């Protein structure tokens, strides 16, 4: 249980924030702000982790989403990221995530972006 | 507000069930039942979706996590589905999703799986 | 071998046309046509394919990519298509793919759309 | 028209070493040697890139396969890489990457990882 060393404000490549508190039970809570796209300020994040990971130095598995509405903007869209939490000194979240967005039937080949973030505690 | 449109069951391709309750806001809170692979029984979920989606005719964009750990297996891994849900008479949520296990740094080029799921109200 | 199962032409859920020549010695070589996009006409297409295929059902893996330049119009982009060959009376190539766009580095989040065909020999 | 700042030899984070020829018309052709995996020796490459990119400060899209046969070894299993290349003192090829294996149909669920590689011109 890297439960305490998940929770707290994480920041990836990108200059994004990512705040989240992990439960006990698995629970993953919390915000995300973007550095860009079509976003402003503070959008609800809620995720898994993996409460209790093997203990043969593997990672911690976990994945959240954000909807990217909020009392600012639209976007009409919501990421999805997956990845593993590594701790130790230099600990790190190292994920893939897909952002689909919300178009007609027509243009749903086009509705989902692919990409990878790496979190760290700082910068 | 698709509120009303997501709430409930669904069962995609591999005979997989997804319950899940949609709240006024943009929470998504449920279970999930894999058909497939290191899994038994249900699983929590949580995530979100877009509570005011364009009425132009797009879908509307949603994700959510489980974390394949539970009561009675602990996979050590995490799959974050994102994707739309389209509504009418066979509503339907088309998603992708990536499935990271945890694993050493020397494995984790081959820590994630990608696929994509189709869910519907029936079979 | 599925050299002959796979040379021919192929047709994907968008009204696609894929034209293929299978060598003997994994080679793929012919042309694409899109249905849908920044695409008119046919485009080069190369890639590969396992020559010598598991005996126990599987599917053979293969890949391949267009650019999205021809003489009619460059879209500044590549798609892979990954995937298999299923063999039998409804042969299909099922694939997930990769779109990149040239972007500028600010943009390059942004640069990557993900899908999946599916590919049959009619409709 | 980045031929000549394509052409050459290329490596990633794992180690791995992508020998590639660009054509004038938009080929690649080459040879890949993977650091970890299910792989010994080179293999054959084939790809494509965009001839003619855009001169506002864009990368220039490409993509290439590998099938993971050669005289040593057969993983069943062909990986597409799709991303673009950025010039100037620093070169990188920055792409994701989708590699299938053969499967049966029971098991194409879990046939796909994908990841990302970052290729340079050094180490």
């Amino acid at each position: 249980r890297d439960e305490a060393g998940i929770t707290g404000t994480w920041y990836n490549q990108l200059g994004s924030t990512f705040i989240v508190t992990a439960g006990a039970d698995g629970a993953l809570t919390g915000t995300y702000e973007s550095a860009v796209g079509n976003a402003e300020s503070r959008y609800v994040l809620t995720g898994r982790y993996d409460s209790a990971p093997a203990t043969d130095g593997s990672g911690t598995a976990l994945g959240w989403t954000v909807a990217w509405k909020n009392n600012y903007r639209n976007a009409h869209s919501a990421t999805t990221w997956s990845g593993q939490y590594v701790g130790g000194a230099e600990a790190r979240i190292n994920t893939q995530w897909l952002l689909t967005s919300g178009t007609t039937e027509a243009n749903a080949w086009k509705s989902t972006l692919v990409g990878h973030d790496t979190f760290t505690k700082v910068k």
